[PDB]
């Protein structure tokens, strides 16, 4: 019960946010997007079929968000909710807090960009592809 999405890197991912990651259909990065490590991305939330939906905007669903660049991985743990409506067309963020947008993938999160694995980081920063595999249980 997954959905993948590709993403590219950027020379100017930093990942030091502290309460949020993000990914975006957005092809560059200013100096200062320092939550941001995902460009370019070829399936927003407006992609998710209707079954993925519905089961994220749930209260008891478990949101595991697999990265993956070619050195490095990464696993975030967060938070299905009855709130999330999963339908900003560019942007795809993963929160800490219990803040719900229309750009909230999910909440709670175990991990913000700060506590990303800093090899996959170095992998992204020399603008190395990133896999992004989202599974709900």
């Amino acid at each position: 019960m997954n959905f993948k999405i590709k993403a590219k890197g950027h020379k100017n991912v930093l990942s030091l946010h502290k309460s949020t990651f993000e990914i975006t259909k957005d092809k560059d990065l200013s100096l200062s997007g320092d939550c941001i490590i995902g460009l370019d991305i070829d399936k927003c939330m407006l992609d998710f079929p209707k079954e993925f939906k519905e089961k994220l905007a749930n209260d008891e669903t478990i949101v595991t968000v697999k990265l993956k660049s070619p050195n490095a991985y990464d696993e975030i743990v967060g938070y299905g909710h009855h709130d999330l409506t999963l339908d900003h067309p560019t942007d795809i963020v993963c929160r800490k807090s219990d803040f719900i947008c229309s750009r909230t993938l999910m909440i709670k999160s175990d991990k913000a960009a700060i506590d990303l694995n800093r090899d996959l980081i170095e992998d992204l920063a020399n603008g190395e592809s990133l896999d992004v595999e989202i599974i709900l249980s």
